[PDB]
C-alpha cells in the first residue's frame, strides 16, 4: 500500500485510533450494504463537522473487533488522498497510468476497500462539475464500478449528493446512501470527556464537567450556524488557549540556561577526573532540576463558566446579561429586548417573537422557510429597526442581512444607475455570484426586499418555490434550500402626517388600496403583514433620550460627559415635531446643533464632567 | 453661510466628534455659474489638501448619454457600467481615498441616479461591477 | 533553509534585529491563536506603513526572549519571498515541484513556520484575482491547510481581506484575523528616538 494513502486497518490493529462513541447502528448498518453481491457502494450523507469520518474509523475498529458479519472479515480499508493524487506524478498521462495501476493493485481478493472524503473531487476527468476538470477515476471507474471491480465508501454532503450523484444513472444502479445526523447533548458530553485529557498539553486545568456542559449549552444557543460536535470542541480549545493568559516561560528558561552551563562545567571537570567537583555539579544540577519542576507545576487550574462566557463575547462581540439563562427565559426576555430598543408597535414584536419561538422550539413542521413577513408603512418609523436590532439579537451581529430595494433593483430606463433589461436581472440571480452564491454561504442569513410593489418585475411566482418549500432551482438546475433563512419585505401604507389624524383611518383604508397594489395571492403566501402607521409626539421623548444616550456614548471616547436639561428636551421635541413624514428631522435637529456647540467648548480648557445643556429662547447654552 | 457650514462640518470630521461609518461630507450647492460657483472647488480643495489637485469633477448632465451625437456614444445605462468595471471611477477613488468628487448640475441628465448613490450616502461602502466594495469614508 | 527566504529567528539569536516598541498586547495576542490545535492561522490586517512586519519581528524577539507560552517554544519562523519564487527556477512545472518540496521540507516537528507579506500574491495558481495567475501554493495549500500541514502568518490589508479571504470557505475554517492600528504621537516619538542614531550617516546634527 503506502502510495498516496493510508491503511486504517493497520493503525486499528495497533490500537492507535480513538474509540468511536455513540454511533452504534449507523456504523454497522453500513455492513448491511457491503455484504451484498451487487448494489454495494454506500456513501455517508450529511453536513460537515459531524464526525463524518469517525464512522469509518469506527467501522475499522469493529472489523478488528470481530463485530462485523462474516461477509467482510478478510478485508481491509485504505483511505486515499484524492486531492493530492497529481502530487505523486509529473505528467497527467503518467498520472492516469498510475491511476489504472491502482486497479491493477486492486485484485487481492477485494481485501482492499477504497475510502475517500470528496466524491465530487472524484467525479472529475470531465465536466461533471464546473467548466472542466483534470483526469481522474471517472474515465476508469464508470466501467469498473459497473463491472463490480471496486467497492468505495463515501463521502460527501447533502447538496453534493443531489446535484452530482442522482444525475448519472450508472451510479444509480450501484450506489446507496446512509443518513448521518449530529448527536444530542449527552453523547457530545461523552466525546468531550474522552478528549479531555489531550489538553494537558496546555498546562492548564483539565476541565470539570460543569464547564463542559456550560460550553455546550452556550455554543448550542449562540452559534446555530455550525454543527454541534465541532463547535463545542472549538469553543473549548479557544477557551484553553486564552486561559493560557499569555504567560511567559523565561522564569524557567533562564534556569534552563543555568543548568546547561553547569552541565558544561561538569563535563569539563569530568574530563580532568576531579570527582568532588563533578559530584558537586551533579548535586547542583539536581537542585536546579527539581526547582524547575516546582515552577512547572505552578499552573493555574481555573475552569470557570465565566471565562467561557468572555470567550464567547470575544467570538461574537455580544455581552450577555443573565448568562446561563434558560431558553424559556430568553424566548420571553427577547420580547422586551427588541421592545425596549424600539418604540411601541408591539404587534410586530408579538408576531416576530412567537414565530421565532415556534421555529426555535421546533413546533412548526419543517419543509418551510423560517419566516416570511411583510411590513408596510412610511420610512421615518424606524422602518429598518427590525433589520438592525432583530438581526443582531438573532445572530449576535447585525451583519447577517442582505437587502435589495427591489423597486430600484430592477431595470427601468437606460440611465446611468442601471444597465440592461429587467429580465437580465433574474439571470444574474440564477447564474452569478450575487444571490445564490451568498445564500448558500450563510443558509441562516436574513434577506430584506424594500418596497416591493414596485418595480417592473411582478416577481410573485418565482418566489413561490421557496415560499412553498424553500427548494428553488438556479440557472444551472441546482436547487438551493432556504430552510433556515428569513425573508422580510416592505411596502408603502400611504403616508400622512397630520400628524396622527390621518396616520390610520380604517383597516381597509389599507388592504383595499393594496389590492390593486399587492396581488391577493402574494398576500396570502405570507406568515403575516404588519404596518408602520406610527408617528406622534408624546412617545418621541423616548427616542430623544435614546439619541442623548448615543451622544454621551460618543463623547465617552474623549472622557466627556454632557448633561441635558428637560426644557432642552422639550424644545428639541418641538423642533423635530415636523410631524408630517417621519422622525429624520428629530435626529437632524441634534445632528449638528449639539456637536457644533461641543466643537467650541472643546477649544477649552474644559470641565468635561460639568457640561450641562439648557435652553435660552431656542438657543443652546452649555456650562 | 457656506463658509460657516463647511467650516463646522470640517471641524467635526477632523476632531472626530461625528460618529464614523459616514462619508466626510455630502453637500449641495444650487445657483448660477458666475458667482464663483467653483470657488469651493478650487480654494477649499487646496486649503484642505495643500493642493487644488485633489478633486475629480463630472458634469453629470453632460456626463450621461442623450442622443447619438459626436460628443457622447452609447447608452446612458452604459455609463454606470463604465463606473463599475473600468479604470474611470472605482480605480481613482481607491487611489486617493481622501479626494473630493464634484458633480455639476445634477437634475439634469437622463439618469435619475439617486438610489445608486445612497449606498455611500448611507455608509460609504459601495459595490463595483465585480462585487468588490469600495469604502468612501474619507471623501467629500 | 536559505532557499528563497530568511530565518528571522537565526538573526534574532544574533541580536541583529531592532527592538520592537509599543506593540505589547498586539504581538503576544498572536500567540493566543498559534497555541491552538486547530484554527491556528492568524493574519495581521490593516493599512500599509504601520510597522506591519515589525509585529512579527517582535514575535521572534519574544520567542528568543522566552516571553511566549510553552506551545511555541521549539519553533522558528522563516520569511519567504513569494513574489520572487519563480526567480529560483526556469520551468513552472519544476517550480511546482520545488514548491511541493517546501512541504517536503516542512516536516521538522513543525518547528518551521512560514511568513509572508502578500496573501493575495499567495492566492494564485488560479483565478482568485484578476483574469489569471501563475501556479503557486494555492493548488497545494488548499488541502495542506485543511489537513493541518502548515501554519502561516499574514499579512495584508483590509480590502484584500474582505475581497479575497472571506470568499473561500476553506480558509474560513482555518484562518483568523488580528487588527492593527497606527500608534499615537508618543510611541512614534519613542521609535524615532530609537532610530535617531542611524542618521549619523549624513554627518549632520543628530
Ligand atoms: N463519536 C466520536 N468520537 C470521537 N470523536 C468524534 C466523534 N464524532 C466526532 N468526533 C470528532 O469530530 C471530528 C469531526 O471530523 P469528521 O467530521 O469525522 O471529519 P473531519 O475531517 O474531521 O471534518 P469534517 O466534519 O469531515 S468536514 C472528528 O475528527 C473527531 O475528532
Ligand atoms: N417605533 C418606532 N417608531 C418610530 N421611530 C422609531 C421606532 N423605533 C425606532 N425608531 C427610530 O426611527 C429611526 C428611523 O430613521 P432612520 O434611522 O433614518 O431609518 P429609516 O430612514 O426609517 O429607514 P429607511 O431607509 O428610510 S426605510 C431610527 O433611528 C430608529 O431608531
Ligand atoms: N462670493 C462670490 N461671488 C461672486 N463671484 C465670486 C465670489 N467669490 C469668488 N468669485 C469669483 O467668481 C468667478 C467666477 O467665474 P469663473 O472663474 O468663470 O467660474 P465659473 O464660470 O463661475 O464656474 P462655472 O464653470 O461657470 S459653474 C471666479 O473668478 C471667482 O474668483
Ligand atoms: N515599533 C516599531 N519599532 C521600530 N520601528 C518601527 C516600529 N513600527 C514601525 N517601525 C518602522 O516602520 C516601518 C514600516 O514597515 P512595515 O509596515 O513593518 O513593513 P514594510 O515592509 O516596512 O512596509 P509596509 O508598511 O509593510 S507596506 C518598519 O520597517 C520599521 O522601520
Ligand atoms: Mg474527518
Ligand atoms: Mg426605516
Ligand atoms: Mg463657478
Ligand atoms: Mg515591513
Amino acid at each position: 500500500l503506502a502510495k498516496l494513502g493510508r491503511n486504517l486497518t493497520a493503525e486499528a490493529r495497533e490500537g492507535k485510533l480513538d474509540p468511536v462513541i455513540g454511533r452504534n447502528k449507523e456504523i454497522q448498518e453500513a455492513s448491511e450494504i457491503l455484504s451484498r453481491r451487487t448494489k454495494n457502494n454506500p456513501v455517508l450523507v450529511g453536513d460537515a463537522g459531524v464526525g463524518k469520518t469517525a464512522v469509518v474509523e469506527g467501522l475499522a475498529q469493529a472489523i478488528v473487533n470481530g463485530d462485523v458479519p462474516a461477509a467482510i472479515k478478510n478485508k481491509e480499508i485504505v483511505s486515499i488522498d484524492i486531492s493530492g493524487l497529481e502530487a505523486g506524478t509529473q505528467y497527467r498521462g503518467s498520472f492516469e497510468e498510475n491511476v489504472q495501476n491502482l486497479v491493477n493493485e486492486v485484485k487481492e481478493a477485494g481485501n482492499i476497500i477504497l475510502f475517500f472524503d470528496a466524491i465530487h473531487q472524484i467525479l472529475g476527468a470531465g465536466s461533471t462539475g464546473g467548466d472542466s476538470g483534470s483526469k481522474g477515476l471517472a474515465d476508469i471507474l464508470k466501467p469498473a464500478l459497473s463491472r463490480g471491480e471496486l467497492t468505495v465508501i463515501g463521502a460527501t454532503t447533502q447538496d453534493e449528493y443531489r446535484n452530482t450523484i442522482l444525475k448519472n444513472a450508472a451510479l444509480a444502479r450501484r450506489f446507496n446512501e446512509v443518513k448521518v445526523n449530529a448527536p444530542s447533548a449527552e453523547n457530545t458530553f461523552k466525546i468531550l470527556q474522552g478528549i479531555r485529557d489531550l489538553y494537558q498539553q496546555h498546562h492548564n486545568v483539565i476541565l470539570p464537567d460543569e464547564v463542559l456542559k456550560a460550553a455546550v449549552d452556550y455554543s448550542v444557543q449562540y452559534i446555530p450556524q455550525r454543527s454541534l460536535p465541532d463547535k463545542a470542541i472549538d469553543l473549548v480549545d479557544v477557551t484553553a488557549a486564552h486561559l493560557a493568559a499569555q504567560h511567559p516561560v523565561t522564569d524557567v528558561h533562564a534556569v534552563e540556561r543555568e543548568i546547561e552551563t553547569e552541565k558544561d562545567k561538569q563535563e569539563k571537570a569530568v574530563e580532568a577526573e576531579d570527582f568532588e567537583a563533578a559530584l558537586n555539579y551533579k548535586t547542583r544540577i539536581a537542585e536546579l532540576e527539581r526547582k524547575i519542576e516546582n515552577h512547572t507545576e505552578d499552573m493555574k487550574v481555573t475552569a470557570s463558566v465565566n471565562d467561557v462566557a468572555e470567550s464567547v463575547e470575544r467570538m461574537t462581540g455580544i455581552p450577555v446579561s443573565q448568562m446561563g439563562a434558560s431558553d424559556i427565559e430568553r424566548l420571553k426576555d427577547m420580547a422586551h429586548r427588541l421592545q425596549d430598543k424600539v418604540i411601541g408597535q408591539d404587534k410586530a414584536v408579538e408576531v416576530v417573537a412567537r414565530a421565532i419561538c415556534r421555529n426555535r422550539a421546533g413546533f412548526d413542521e419543517g419543509n418551510r422557510p423560517i419566516g416570511n413577513f411583510l411590513f408596510v408603512g412610511s420610512t421615518g418609523v424606524g422602518k429598518t429597526e427590525l433589520a438592525k436590532q432583530l438581526a443582531l439579537d438573532m445572530f449576535g451581529t447585525q451583519d447577517a442581512i442582505i437587502r435589495l430595494d427591489m423597486s430600484e433593483y430592477s431595470d427601468r430606463t437606460a440611465v446611468s444607475k442601471l444597465i440592461g433589461t429587467t429580465a437580465g436581472y433574474v439571470g444574474y440571480d440564477d447564474n452569478s455570484n450575487t444571490l445564490t452564491e451568498r445564500v448558500r454561504r450563510n443558509p441562516y442569513s436574513i434577506i430584506l426586499l424594500d418596497a416591493i410593489e414596485k418595480a417592473d418585475p411582478q416577481v410573485i411566482t418565482l418566489l413561490l418555490q421557496v415560499l412553498d418549500d424553500g427548494r428553488l432551482t438556479d440557472g444551472q438546475g441546482n436547487t438551493v434550500n432556504f430552510k433556515n433563512t428569513v425573508i422580510i419585505a416592505t411596502s408603502n401604507a400611504g403616508f400622512g402626517y397630520e400628524a396622527n389624524l390621518t396616520e390610520d383611518a380604517d383597516k381597509p383604508e389599507l388592504m383595499d388600496r393594496l389590492k390593486p397594489f399587492f396581488r391577493p395571492e402574494f398576500l396570502n403566501r405570507f406568515n403575516a403583514v404588519i404596518e408602520f402607521s406610527h408617528l406622534t409626539k408624546e412617545d418621541l421623548s423616548k427616542i430623544v433620550d435614546l439619541m442623548l444616550a448615543e451622544v454621551n456614548q460618543t463623547l465617552a471616547k474623549k472622557d466627556i460627559d454632557l448633561v441635558v436639561s428637560q426644557a432642552a428636551k422639550d424644545y428639541i421635541t418641538e423642533e423635530g415635531y415636523d410631524e408630517v413624514m417621519g422622525v429624520r428631522p428629530l435626529r437632524r435637529v441634534v445632528e449638528q446643533e449639539i456637536r457644533d456647540k461641543v466643537t467650541d467648548f472643546h477649544l477649552d480648557h474644559l470641565d468635561a464632567k460639568h457640561l450641562e445643556a439648557d435652553m435660552e429662547d431656542g438657543v443652546l447654552v452649555i456650562r
